[PDB]
């Protein structure tokens, strides 16, 4: 497998499990068919129009890594599937690890406060169940858009 | 700048940045002169007598990545310098990254978990003064040393 071939593989098993995780959710709340979740837009270079692999490749990595603090509200919130979320927790980190790999030339990506995610996380698991189970499905919609277009761009490098 | 020497620079950058968290601590505790810190050790590679770049570039990685809770649990502690302890921890985020890049070839690397951390994380917070000022010389000694053998052996890379 080559570095891109095993970024796409990868992707995709998240994705599957992101997929798995929404069936979950989504058969109990029945809320699928603010919370700044990282999206790509075009001025990110990662669509065709305005396509730039350099700096679509940093979006790529800096969205994930600000992700990182909503799976662990996932993990956190999860009880009957603790370990997928915890798998979809650590494959995100693989495949941030893989990514950084791709951007060798590249420069450090600016990562999210620790501390700051901290206090967020409280916040979120403050809520009552109903604003929970919107912010779970949120977050997992969110999470595959960015993901989906992420495996589009990178496909075009 | 090659690749090498921004790892070697930003490893110094850091030194001398807990050098600076040291004096300021042991200025005040006096301690200066269990946790389960990483710490470096023959069979990891990294010692000349039975060198081996590959398993010495993981078990930096990995160390660091280890480390990450206990700077954490530095910049919940240090408040004058809270900023310094903030910048130690970013900066070690961005070595991490620039060693990804050095062992583009290698696998990915198991990573703590972020919940078992953050039990840690209030377990440390929980102690009385006098326990807390001596779990911050320690992980500072042991982040300098691990620094410094890291320092070493990238050196013979």
């Amino acid at each position: 497998l080559t570095s891109s071939e095993r970024i796409d593989k990868q992707i995709r098993y998240i994705l599957d499990g992101i997929s798995a995780l929404r069936k979950e959710t989504c058969n109990k709340s029945n809320m699928c068919e603010n919370l700044n979740l990282p999206k790509m837009a075009e001025k990110d270079g990662c669509f065709q129009s305005g396509f730039n692999e350099e700096t679509c490749l940093v979006k790529i990595i800096t969205g994930l890594l600000e992700f990182e603090v909503y799976l662990e509200y996932l993990q956190n919130r999860f009880e009957s599937s603790e370990e997928q979320a915890r798998a979809v927790q650590m494959s995100t980190k693989v495949l941030i690890q893989f990514l950084q790999k791709k951007a060798k030339n590249l420069d450090a990506i600016t990562t999210p406060d620790p501390t700051t995610n901290a206090s967020l996380l409280t916040k979120l698991q403050a809520q009552n169940q109903w604003l929970q189970d919107m912010t779970t499905h949120l977050i997992l919609r969110s999470f595959k858009e960015f993901l989906q277009s992420s495996l589009r761009a990178l496909r075009q490098m």
